[PDB]
């Protein structure tokens, strides 16, 4: 498996990702609606060639070992096979992205256990066994459906120090899934994962504020060059809200306070600094819902979604531009 | 260092409870355990396990006047005092999970923010400990996921030493005696002795080796067990089998703990858990499921242990 700028041929240079995330948060009833097919078709007008099929699994608290998946209201295996096949039927390559959320609302980056096993607390080994059942379930589904890529986790910051357990999980994933593996580290954490060598492609969440993108391009370029792996953004986006570009990751910032231009300016700056560099492999944007609002409602919508908003035209002109289209 | 024969008083630290007529009577009754120490214990609060701001000395938490009262009352009863300010989390998360990213990032609160807030809380009470002549200050309790922040703990302890001239301890959690790298920075090692029935001989051997490796005094800053069905298997679990009364279970826990931990010269005794500011009636004791031993057989085990000549010689 071990490889540098190019994943070994048996797992596929690496594609340049022109992507949009579809289906979050992963609600069976939404994915089985008529609306879901129309949503995914409309998403193709972004001139994407990839989609990340994203959906939640659940644990009760940040310190509980048991992860539930594929039970109401979460997506069924049939819902997931449908989304993958529909995406492929539209000419998209697929990243399967199972994401653990915490029922009590805690940000998943805080999921954590004591360093030292004690008789009175759940252990890292218990949580990793549950997380392995979750991720291997979907790794097997990714193999059966021919997903080009699997993302084995997303911003699991307080688990990343568990290097032996992550490398053990990745070895188990390799036994059931033959495609490309990535892990999506959180914003600002590109240099903090000690096991990047164990995946094929490095990726992070590009929620960097307006005015910071030139700085982050220099920072990330040096990290990627130190690892000699391909790198892309597994998430990047910004809500269409007042001052959201200062905190593009904060999905609770200024709800209902619409600013289309703020989202537009975020995208223009991100693409100004991250474009066609040979070490960079593009963008999986965030995000596009299974049930898409009416075009007539777009100018009053405060979501990350770009549908009907000026940012969609920045994305389309970037993805159809010769410099990007040739990558 | 004294041999501690102690009971914790006042938890969770509710101003209304501490100002009740009942509080004085509760503390007087506690002296019948033949204790010579009490830990005056009370909460501060932060919203979540990952929020940096600690609130204290605001309703419903104890006023500074309430804390001066409890310290002076205890001393008026001939007791030495450990002051024990404890941070809790409003959302109910066990404080051992309080934690921040190792690496400062612009999008999250930082260790330095939380430690500044924790410093404000602990230095407030260190100054009150000094002003009131508390013999000892406990600078934290089972803060497991902070203990790796060694520089910040040592920095806090330096600030506490500038304002408080008494004995400092830190109370590590059950099973964590060998896991604190900065024991040297406090005067006395302490832990939470919530070891299950059948395990005390094992833990005496484990802890003896840890304490002799450090060459510092050690005692249990907490130890106890609810009077509940099968509580002795998980003495620390305050939610285990609520309302399912078993006096003998609590009694057996105490007899075993004292069988194995007694007069060893490396060992400096027990701060037991715990005794409320508002004490239940004696006639309600046989239906009470709390850690409190008042009116229960375990109280007689404690009294006979604390008044025994081998423990009286220490
Ligand atoms: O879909 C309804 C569901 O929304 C829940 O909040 C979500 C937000 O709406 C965003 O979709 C948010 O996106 C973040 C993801 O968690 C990414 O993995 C992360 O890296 O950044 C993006 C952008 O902020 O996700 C949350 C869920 O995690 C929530 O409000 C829920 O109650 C509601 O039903
Ligand atoms: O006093 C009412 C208050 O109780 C809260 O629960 C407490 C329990 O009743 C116990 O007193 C428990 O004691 C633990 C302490 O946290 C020690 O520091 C720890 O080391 O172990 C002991 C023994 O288990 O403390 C909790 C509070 O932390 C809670 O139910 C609250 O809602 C209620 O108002």
């Amino acid at each position: 498996h071990s490889s540098g700028l190019v994943p070994r041929g048996s797992h596929m240079s690496m594609d340049y990702i022109k992507g949009m995330t579809w289906g979050w948060i992963g609600n069976s009833e939404d994915w089985r609606s008529n609306e879901a097919e129309r949503s995914m078709e409309e998403m193709t007008n972004l001139a994407i060639n990839w989609t990340a099929i994203a959906f939640q699994g659940l644990q009760e608290t940040a310190h509980s070992p048991d992860i539930t998946f594929a039970e109401p209201p979460m997506v069924t295996d049939e819902n997931v096979r449908w989304a993958i096949a529909k995406a492929k039927s539209l000419g998209l390559s697929v990243i399967l992205k199972p994401i653990v959320n915490v029922r009590d609302g805690t940000w998943r980056a805080h999921i954590n256990f004591f360093d030292k096993d004690v008789p009175c607390e759940p252990t890292w080994s218990q949580w990793f066994k549950s997380y392995e059942s979750f991720m291997l379930h979907y790794a097997k589904l990714a193999e059966d459906t021919g997903c080009e890529m699997l993302c084995i986790g997303c911003a699991m910051v307080q688990t990343e120090r568990r290097e032996k357990e992550w490398r053990d999980l990745i070895q188990k994933v390799r036994q059931v899934y033959s495609g490309i593996i990535t892990y999506n580290c959180d914003k600002y954490q590109e240099d903090e994962v000690t096991w990047w060598d164990a995946v094929d492609v490095m990726s992070s969440s590009g929620y960097y504020p307006i005015g910071s993108w030139e700085h982050h391009e220099s920072r990330i370029k040096k990290i990627v060059e130190s690892w000699q792996k391909p790198f892309f953004f597994m998430e990047a986006g910004c809500p269409s809200r007042l001052e959201s570009g200062s905190v593009p990751y904060d999905w609770n910032k200024n709800r209902g306070q619409i600013d289309m231009d703020e989202q537009r300016v975020f995208y223009e700056e991100m693409f100004k600094f991250f474009h066609g560099q040979k070490w960079f492999y593009g963008f999986m944007l965030w995000d596009w819902p299974a049930k898409l609002y009416r075009l007539e409602d777009a100018s009053e919508n405060d979501d990350y979604c770009v549908y009907g908003k000026p940012a969609a035209e920045v994305i389309k002109s970037f993805f159809t531009s010769n410099k990007i289209a040739k990558r």
